[PDB]
DNA sequence: GCTTTAAAAGGGCA
DNA sequence: TGCCCTTTTAAAGC
């Protein structure tokens, strides 16, 4: 972090394979923290308080865990959901846990000339303020999307490893500085 | 409460 | 096919 700023992780999306068929209607009735409407979505939605997360549990045994603040917390929450399911009578395992997306944010503490930035990086930028206030920066190396705001606040998403989040930010920092709004 | 970004999982449907 | 279905999260401006 040569910039001296470390992006704060805000959301983690992970998946794990409980590796066994699940009866969603049965889980929905037995569990307390569950909501299920197959007419609306194919998953049983369940939430736990710590780590604060929301899981999407499918009949196939696959599961998505969202909302955690770190990879470890995401794994811890997913394991907690796996236990809830096991305790409900299913032979759940914890197969192929994988971090699918990491979302982070930081503040460079200086305003940015978005249009000027967008113009000099047309091949990576999308800036249509009338639709969304942030400039969409699609970085190719690492393959990460940064939402750059006039305030100097930045959102960095698309990473499967936190080093990608940090690297994309370090890569953008000198560009942000070049376009500092005086 | 909406807009925008990323990602995963599945059923529905044109 | 292809893509929305839903869920999470930050941001600024409407």
């Amino acid at each position: 972090h040569p910039s001296g700023i470390v992006p704060t992780l805000q959301n983690i999306v992970s998946t794990v394979n409980l590796d066994c068929k699940l009866d969603l209607k049965a889980i929905a009735l037995q569990a307390r923290n569950a909501e299920y409407n197959p007419k609306r979505f194919a998953a049983v939605i369940m939430r736990i308080r710590e780590p604060k997360t929301t899981a999407l549990i499918f009949a196939s045994g696959k599961m998505v865990c969202t909302g955690a603040k770190s990879e470890d917390f995401s794994k811890m929450a997913a394991r907690k959901y796996a236990r809830i399911v096991q305790k409900l009578g299913f032979p759940a395992k914890f197969k192929d846990f994988k971090i699918q997306n990491i979302v982070g944010s930081c503040d460079v503490k200086f305003p940015i000339r978005l249009e000027g930035l967008a113009y000099s990086h047309a091949a990576f930028s999308s800036y249509e303020p009338e639709l969304f206030p942030g400039l969409i920066y699609r970085m190719k190396v690492p393959k990460i999307v940064l939402l750059i705001f006039v305030s100097g606040k930045i959102v960095i998403t698309g990473a499967k490893m936190r080093d990608e989040t940090y690297k994309a930010f370090e890569n953008i920092y000198p560009v942000l500085s070049e376009f500092r709004k005086i």
